[PDB]
């Protein structure tokens, strides 16, 4: 025996599917300039009827809730099958003294 090799064949990914089976969008950081795909915890800017007709759809001009924080929608749903859109400061967020 003694003489053990690597073994490692493949790694790496792969073309991934559009926005169906998963829930993420890419956010640019206007804070330090880096883009990570951060995931979409509220669809919604908390707002109280949507008049632009936003029945709970992603579009231009409407900010998201993130892991990152608070995220514009720049793109329609769709372009490389992904959302891109920028990281920036729009709901209120302070602790509660439960």
């Amino acid at each position: 025996g003694d003489r053990r090799v690597r073994l490692i064949r493949t790694r790496g990914g792969n073309t991934k599917v559009r926005l169906a089976s998963d829930t993420r969008i890419n956010v640019v950081d206007p804070e330090t300039g880096k883009v990570e795909i951060a995931e979409i915890r509220n669809v919604v800017e908390n707002t109280a009827n949507p008049h632009f007709v936003r029945r709970n759809i992603i579009t231009r001009g409407a900010v998201v809730e993130t892991n990152l924080g608070n995220v514009r929608v720049t793109s329609r749903p769709g372009q490389d099958g992904v959302i891109n859109g920028v990281l920036i400061r729009e709901l209120e967020h302070h602790h509660h003294h439960h």
